[PDB]
């Protein structure tokens, strides 16, 4: 496997940084700081910017500039957080669908333009694990700083940020909303479990800098409390406070445990560690779930490595293997070789007993130290397993090293998305594990009492525009075939009236009321009446005519009057390009 | 030391049982389960029971009971045990000056008549460390019976009385009262830190009953936090939110880390382990304080075990070094001994650094393993010193083995109250230390973590009175000379009218209006015009003759109209023997 | 904040008012007093003692205070607390008469927190 890892390694960094806004190659017209999920454009279009995705991505960036192997540029990778760090105070800023900043809701949003503007269609929103994830990053980076002489830097430009998004959690954790996957609303495990970890983190980052963050005080035990429901017995329900009916088996729970992964814990079932019984049983059964429906998967028995998918139930793009699932798998045993290691010992009781007897089946209940002849035994046994999905991954990357966001459940051939990401980070973080590289403590070893009772008590958060950001000589790559624009239009209407935007170039639909672009209602209210809509496949430079119209609830078309209004889309680094108008009578 | 600490110690534990109602042969009419603090009835009475010396030296024998050298019968000790507990069932029902239990008010009372009666005179109420240590000696005998199959008795019998004494901590822990020496009216760091341990430890017994405790989940972070306060950079400042003005330096602070101590715990300051910087700092100011200033201190120098008292202000006849205080000094000590064996080393810090000067001039700061020539060097010359102290009570102690409240400052004679019960405590308490006996573990190290900023919010709670008791063959030593009666009087009056009583004995004043008892209006309300004595020098069996008046504020004498009232005084065993009486027109 | 000035005072000559703080519990009808050994305090005579005030006496803090003008700059004097009790009797705190000295000059809130001695 050796060198493999080397070389898929290097891989992947270079596939993050040709991902990120400024520099990155395979981002033209995007922001400094912004990573893109893929550069796919079209089937599918992942050409926007997540909150999750460039979350996850920035801690295992900050985690690789801090320790790990292969060559880096450490001060190109320094410049990418900073960048990163400045853009999330731009975006807290932008009122969007799912809200504003003045309350908090708008911190919910899951995706946003390239450019900085908001998304305008319809989608799986709010997802409310993404300020949880961005505030770890950031307090990550905050405590490198702080470490090195750069107080006064953390608590100027970086705290404004955080206490928007610790806020955010402190307030809207006890809330629905879409999981990671971004299709079923309801209460979402990996979410709580990041939730309950970023306030952890936000307290001990709050002393240092001598504030206060009344959320981290008060919230963290009943998070906790809470996040005891997804266990069933048997295995981590994903999902629940939902109509929606699946098992519940499903990578989310994986991901969960690998996320608040703390190496100075021990095996506790109160916050899931991937040495607690609980993820042990549940790494158990999300496995055994895709052994018998992928034809790739044939002959691959229990106690053998297997590719594995999001949810056995998925359909999406043919219901596949996932790149990040086979490497997770890995990675939360990785992960429990570790603490084992650390701790001296493990054991197998009544929960994780049929976990441990797939490489040892005459095993009993009991604890095993370090020397003994059962220690050795499932510990190296284990190891091979864990492996044997780096192996799997090794059969079907291409030989350009592109990972995709899926391989094919009956040929292995890569498909959707092509250059994820979250892929990239995926595969360096499961080999960081396997090498014995660990992030900084978290410390879950002080956040895993559990309430006599819980009653969830949120509290209403304060919330304020960031100012300040940091200097950077990061410009971007040109701007080629997408320039976000939006247009935001203020129209009073009566039920059943819809408002879209015509006009003279192909995504405005040249002239045919058929194929004008619709502009959503979500912000629409007795105070501001208004409309908006962000066109997004209009290259850079094009002049335009546009003119808005309503399609009446008889279907008639009613253009406002007075002449076309006129835009030229601009060239280069676009900030947030828009008009602001008003119907013409 | 070693036969003197055998004999002693027997002699102690025969003191203790000596106090106690029930079987105790010093304790004449009182019930069965009520430690009097001690046998003195005259210059001082202490012939009464305190919450506080009740439940310390139950916490005593409960840990006697489950581990420690001498004679022990285990049947006797547990039915005294289970006596305690079933009298302070009824004691939570008695309204009294602080208030009733209706509103928790009532819980804070200082001390009760040796019947169960409430005690009527003015006194340093309300005392709030109470409830709290007799929840934590309570929740010790629960967690033994759970663990020996009698959990049933745990949540029938005692899990409504300690309910009571948790949600009294948690409503009113944030309010002033006297301290542990019934004088100083504010915030006592003693108070504080048991309150803070007896929530946290309820917690956990909660949680094994399937019981709630609002209380418990929310109050400890921020008892914690306002503990903080009492550190004041070089000791501990025992009293604060107060008029009061002495240096703060008093016993109250050692006392506070003792009945704090965690064998489990390392090194904190956040809570004040006896191994603590803060703690080992605060004892070497405290012992200082008095080796000027106390005649049979000359010549004792820094290294030297020393005579030492409450606090060097003192003027409470005479101002003198106490026995229990003296044996505290020893007992920190011990504890920072064992804690430091445990962990396997010791921390020399700025902090501390006068502390240890004491034992070795040369010492640096800097950490100390077991192994090292300085850790070896410290630890021999720490012990010698509690020994030292140990030393000087045998000097002091009386060949009959009685342990009086005080000894003289001059003479070093015995003086004030004979054979006090927390005096014997404190000899059994200190010698186990020494000898490596420890009390269960109460999880200081999940009750750590300070808040971000301190913010008090105590829970109103509900209270209601048990109803329960544990069976037993008890009776009592049958009563003498003082039988307590309890009179209570409707009648309504203008201010300036004071209500007495008179009668036809020594107690009441023989008919003489300069010597009638005067009755309390702490309980007088626009809803119960209520007035109350409660007349204790009054023998077994006695009959009488009484009759109420006022003193007019014009000095006039007003007697009720109508025949004199009679009562007969009760032999053997009297429960709250009372009248309820209207004034005759 | 203040303002920065040269002034002092005209010295101190025959009255230094001192305010004496104590904590003491009582039930309705007590009124606790000062006695001392100078004219102002009444030399020791219980019927000319100096009244403490209750107006400041609170279930929170269980306060009285008097504040003592006609004594002289320098005046050094003992006092003790006691009780006018609503049967008449006078109870005296125990323990050793308290000592202060009256300052000169330019006084500024002269004054004892004191505690009941027992
Ligand atoms: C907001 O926080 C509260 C308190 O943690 C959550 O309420 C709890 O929700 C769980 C899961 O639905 C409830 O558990 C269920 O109870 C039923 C009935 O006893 C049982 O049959 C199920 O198997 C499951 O255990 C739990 O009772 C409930 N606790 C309460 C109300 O105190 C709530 O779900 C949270 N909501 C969101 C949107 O975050
Ligand atoms: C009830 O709980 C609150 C909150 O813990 C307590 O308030 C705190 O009291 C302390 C001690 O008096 C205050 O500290 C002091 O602050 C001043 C001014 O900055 C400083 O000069 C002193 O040396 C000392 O540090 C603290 O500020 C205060 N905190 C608040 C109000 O948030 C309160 O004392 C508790 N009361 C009782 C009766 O338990
Ligand atoms: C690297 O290899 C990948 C996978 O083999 C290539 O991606 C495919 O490219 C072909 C070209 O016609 C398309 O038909 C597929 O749809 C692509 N797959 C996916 C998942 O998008 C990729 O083109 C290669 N990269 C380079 C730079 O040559
Ligand atoms: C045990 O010894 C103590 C101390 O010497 C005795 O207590 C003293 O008794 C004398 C007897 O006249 C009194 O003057 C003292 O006031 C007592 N001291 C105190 C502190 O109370 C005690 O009497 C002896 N006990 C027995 C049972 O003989
Ligand atoms: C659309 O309108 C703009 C602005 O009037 C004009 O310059 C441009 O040439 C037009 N483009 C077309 C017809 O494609
Ligand atoms: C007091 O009164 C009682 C009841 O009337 C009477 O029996 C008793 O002898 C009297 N005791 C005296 C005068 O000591
Ligand atoms: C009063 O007492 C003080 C202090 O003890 C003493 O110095 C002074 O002489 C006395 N004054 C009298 C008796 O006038």
């Amino acid at each position: 496997l050796t060198p493999f890892i080397h070389k898929e390694g290097e891989r992947s960094l270079q596939g993050i940084l040709d991902n990120l806004g400024g520099r990155g190659k395979k981002t033209p017209g995007t922001a400094a700081g912004l990573f893109i999920a893929s550069p796919n454009t079209e089937n599918p279009n992942y050409y926007y910017t997540w909150t999750r995705d460039s979350a996850l991505t920035a801690k295992c960036l900050i985690d690789l500039f801090e320790d790990s192997v292969f060559p880096i540029d450490r001060k190109y990778l320094e410049t990418g957080i900073r960048d990163y760090v400045s853009s999330q105070a731009i975006l807290q800023s932008v009122s969007n669908p799912s809200g504003t900043l003045k309350d908090g809701s708008g911190l919910g949003e899951p995706k946003f333009e390239i450019d900085l503007n908001p998304f305008s269609g319809a989608w799986g929103r709010p997802q409310r694990d993404g300020p949880a994830l961005r505030a770890t990053a950031m307090i990550t980076y905050a405590n490198y700083l702080i470490s090195h002489g750069q107080k006064s830097d953390v608590s100027q430009v970086m705290w404004p940020i955080i206490a928007n998004d610790l806020a955010y959690v402190g307030q809207y954790w006890n809330n629905t909303g879409f999981d990671l996957w971004e299709e079923v609303d309801g209460s979402s495990f990996f979410t709580i479990a990041v939730q309950h970890r970023a306030l952890v983190e936000g307290s001990q980052l709050a002393k240092k800098l001598g504030k206060s963050c009344d959320a981290c005080d008060s919230q963290p035990p009943q998070i906790l409390c809470f996040l005891q429901s997804f266990w069933n017995g048997k295995y981590i329900t994903s999902n629940i406070n939902t109509q929606a009916s699946r098992s519940g088996i499903d990578l989310d729970s994986v991901l969960g445990s690998i996320h608040t992964f703390d190496p100075e814990a021990a095996c506790d079932d109160a916050t899931f560690q991937p040495c607690s019984a609980r993820a042990l049983a549940n790494h158990k059964v999300y496995v055994d779930s895709f052994r018998s429906i992928y034809k790739i998967n044939a002959g691959l028995a229990e106690g053998s490595a297997a590719n594995v998918g999001r949810y056995p139930e998925d359909v999406y793009q043919g219901g596949n293997p996932w790149y990040l699932a086979t490497l997770g798998a890995s990675e939360l045993l990785y992960d429990a070789l570790y603490q084992w290691d650390r701790l001296g010992k493990l054991e197998v009781s009544e929960t994780s007993l049929s976990f441990f007897k797939d490489f040892d089946a005459t095993v009993k209940i009991g604890s095993y130290s370090r020397n003994s002849k059962t220690y050795k035994k499932l510990t190296q046994s284990i190891k091979s397993y864990a492996d044997g999905f780096i192996q799997l991954v090794q059969q079907y990357t291409p030989s350009n090293g592109s990972l995709a966001e899926q391989y094919d459940r009956n040929t292995a051939a890569p498909l959707s998305a092509n250059d994820l990401t979250w892929s990239f980070a995926s595969f360096l973080t499961a080999t960081q594990r396997r090498d014995a590289v660990v992030p900084p403590s978290w410390g879950a070893k002080s956040a895993n009492k559990v309430p006599t009772t819980c009653s969830a008590s949120p509290v209403v958060g304060t919330y304020k525009a960031p100012t300040a950001t940091f200097s950077s000589k990061t410009k971007c790559v040109p701007a080629k075939d997408i320039v976000p624009i939006t247009f935001y239009l203020i129209e009073n209407t009566y039920y059943g009236e819809n408002v879209f935007m015509s006009g003279n170039i192909t995504a405005l639909g040249n002239w045919d009321a058929k194929k004008g672009f619709p502009l959503t209602a979500n912000l629409y209210t007795q105070d501001q009446n208004l409309w908006f809509a962000s066109v997004e496949f209009i290259p850079a430079g094009t002049p335009f005519e546009y003119k808005y119209y309503k399609v009446e609830p008889n279907g008639d078309i009613t253009w406002e009057k007075g002449p076309n209004r006129v835009f030229v889309a601009p060239t280069g680094c676009p900030v947030q390009p828009h008009s602001n108008d008003v119907w013409q009578f």
